[PDB]
């Protein structure tokens, strides 16, 4: 790599895994379009296996791009849109408070309140059903975004209906095989358990547990590598020659609401480059990232603005994402930890190193 990048991460990430305890780590710059690879420490402490290019990290959120792309497509293909109701995809949905609830509303947090997390007692497709059949909204639909996993992740599993396709499936064949993330995953096969690092809490050894729209929400497993190639995809979509997947990518970072300075997309949150860091900084703490808050609709919704901090952050019990691009500058950065360690500190970093590389 380029002096400056090798210069800027170790002085920024470096002395950020000294101050979070972080045991293992891997980061992807890309610079003029090109991924420069770096990794710290050890993907299994006991085992003292490093963390390598080919370390599988758990994505936690960061799934939810992977989401807005397959539904992005899906919108590419005909087989969705999203003024479409939801009871449209899932007729059983039968409750009132389902009317006018569409699934703009759901893939963009806007529906009036879904929960951050689907119940952990719902094991089932007939519990489900239940929990969305007694949900009572505390807001109209399309005026208040509160980030949820039982929205976005309602969004995928209907998204792919048209299709005939499992999520699964859909993911793989449209999105993972297309791009050639061949070490992404939402099920982790036997075979590539090896480089499947644990992530740490409290000193433990752990890996996501399932439960009900995991694959849809928060369930994608990657390497770096992998990681540093979706940022590719997603800074420049005219170089994917499948093109229902070059648009799905343009629509989820087409912004369809606006909260301050921010804007969401299909997964992908964005905002007007340059950007103020203490912003997106202080916007990614959980207080914030998590409350309720007024949402004013974009309609037609702007197309993906190619001056924008485009970026997702995620988290598992045991791991810690981050990604974010600017397609203008052709400039992004992939974090990768094993260790759940606070938004704002890893979006510091990344500001940090784009920042003295523009
Ligand atoms: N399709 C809904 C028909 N109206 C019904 C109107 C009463 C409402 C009770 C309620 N629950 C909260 C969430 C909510 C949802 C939709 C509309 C409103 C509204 O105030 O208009 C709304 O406001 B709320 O404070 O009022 C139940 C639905
Ligand atoms: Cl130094
Ligand atoms: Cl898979
Ligand atoms: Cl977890
Ligand atoms: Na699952
Ligand atoms: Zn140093
Ligand atoms: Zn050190």
């Amino acid at each position: 790599a380029p002096q400056q990048i090798n210069d800027i991460v170790h002085r920024t990430i470096t002395p950020l895994i000294e101050q979070q305890k972080i045991p293992g780590m891997a980061v992807a710059v890309i610079y003029q379009g090109k991924p420069y690879y770096f990794t710290w420490g050890y993907a299994d402490i006991a085992k003292k296996q490093p963390v390598t290019q080919q370390t599988l990290f758990e994505l936690g959120s960061v799934s939810k791009t992977f989401t807005g792309v397959l539904g992005g497509d899906a919108i590419a293909r005909g087989e969705i849109k999203l003024s479409d109701p939801t009871t449209k995809y899932w007729p059983e949905l039968t409750a009132k408070q389902w009317n006018g609830i569409t699934l703009l509303h759901l893939a963009t947090y806007t529906a009036g309140g879904l929960p951050l997390q689907v119940p952990d007692e719902v094991k089932s497709s007939s519990d489900l059903l239940r929990f969305y059949q007694n949900w009572q909204p505390a807001w109209a639909p399309g005026t208040q975004r509160l980030y949820a996993n039982s929205s976005i992740g309602l969004f995928g599993a209907l998204a792919v209906k048209p299709s005939g396709l499992s999520f699964e499936q859909a993911m793989q064949t449209r999105v993972f095989q297309p791009l050639k993330l061949n070490h992404t995953w939402i099920n982790v096969p036997p075979a590539e358990e090896k480089n499947y690092a644990w992530g740490y809490r409290e000193g433990k050894a752990v890996h996501v547990s399932p439960g009900a729209l995991d694959a849809e929400a928060y369930g994608v497993k990657s390497t770096i590598e992998d990681m540093a190639r979706w940022v590719q995809s997603n800074l420049k979509p005219l170089d994917i020659n499948e093109k229902t997947l070059q648009q799905g990518i343009q629509l989820a970072q087409s912004r369809y609401w606006q909260t301050g300075d921010m804007y969401q997309g299909l997964g992908w949150e964005m905002l007007d480059w340059p950007v103020n860091p203490d912003s997106i900084i202080n916007g990614s703490d959980n207080k914030i990232a998590l409350a309720a808050r007024p949402v004013k609709a974009i309609t037609p919704p702007t197309p993906a603005v190619r001056a924008s901090w485009v970026h997702k952050t995620g988290a598992t019990g045991g791991f810690g994402s981050y990604v974010a691009f600017i397609p203008e500058k052709e400039l992004g950065i992939v974090m990768l930890a094993n260790k759940n360690y606070p938004n704002p500190a890893r979006v510091d970093a990344a500001w940090q190193i784009l920042n003295a590389l523009q």
